[PDB]
């Protein structure tokens, strides 16, 4: 619905050790970049600056990694998924169970179930991110959304949640989605790293929309 | 360009594929035509099949993508396409409207009067079912070393001698989308072209 959509994940994994081990990004060396929110970060689909689907309400630098907040909030871009939704056989299928069927989560969750920070200047929705980790988890409340993550401390969350509350953006079409998703079905490991990355970052342990 | 006809022509069943029988098809086809659609979406036809021949390997078909609608969508689609932009193997000239129809819909499937029609999708359930995407009619036909020229004779016979396309863009979004979760579906794909030798000769596959 144009209800907005909650996405938040990690952006990038903390590296644990003292000697760079997993070469994953130094947690200082992406704190140094977070403390180099006043400008809008906005949020777009795979890097297109023209297709802004909102933006990012919190990012807090974590033990585990740099996780971010974002909003869906584009009726044109949340229509064209909605008409799109209407279409797949993937979001008739339904969620896992327990959770209330919602077309418009479901389909972006099997379209973007990446995480993106990179060529801060945006954070980009793709259908999978280069970075291990990065697997994107939507829903309708942004409470749900972070609580889908066992990483996420008590105080992680607050401290997400502060931020996040203390003329259509999307000027792309149908058409620039339609090409990035044939792009993706030819990216090769791309179920096996988001399978990766649901365990990496415990999704596998919580009930949620994500279709890998 | 683009809304000139696209040519599509593969094997729609595989007699050595492990229930299409050679004496079946054979007779009601090899011894008013079916619809060439999207999925199985019976709003989706795109074209419609020219020739149907039974041969050595298995029941090979020649449709063609007629309708502008369909092709337009297609070429704005193609060009937001990075896949496409990376071009052809080097001979080839680059035609992204080809390229963009061998990316998402790389499988052709007959649905089984014995048969509603032909669909094009991202991989057909039966193997060895590749969509071989081409303008010239002779070109796709080459494409596959099985058939023989008494095979294309057969099947050349079957051409020489309203925009029904009520979908959109929308719908073809939908579909790439089951597309992606269909899980071996490149690796059906490459199966699929070494099956019909595909491998062998250049083309427009992106698997």
């Amino acid at each position: 619905a144009v209800a907005p959509v909650y996405v938040g994940g990690f952006l990038a994994r903390y590296d644990q050790s003292p000697d760079e081990a997993e070469l994953l990004l130094p947690r200082d060396v992406v704190e140094h970049w977070l403390h180099a929110l006043s400008v809008a970060l906005p949020l777009n689909i795979n890097h297109d600056d023209t297709a802004v689907v909102g933006h990012v309400a919190a990012m807090q630098s974590v033990r585990d990694g740099l996780f971010c907040l974002g909003c869906v909030t584009s009726p044109r871009f949340l229509e064209i998924v909605r008409r799109a939704s209407e279409k797949s056989e993937l979001v008739s299928r339904g969620p896992v169970s327990p959770l209330q069927p919602d077309k418009v989560v479901e389909f972006l969750s099997g379209s973007y179930a990446g995480l993106s920070l990179s060529s801060f200047k945006h954070v980009a929705l793709c259908s999978v991110g280069r970075r291990r980790g990065t697997l994107a988890v939507y829903g309708r409340d942004p409470e749900w959304v972070m609580q889908r993550f066992p990483d996420l401390t008590a105080a992680d969350r607050d401290g997400l949640r502060a931020q996040w509350q203390r003329g259509d953006p999307f000027r792309s079409d149908s058409y620039g989605l339609l090409g990035n998703s044939v792009d993706a079905m030819y990216i090769r490991e791309r179920l096996p790293k988001l399978r990766y990355d649901k365990q990496l970052v415990g999704v596998t342990e919580r009930e949620s929309y994500v279709k890998a």
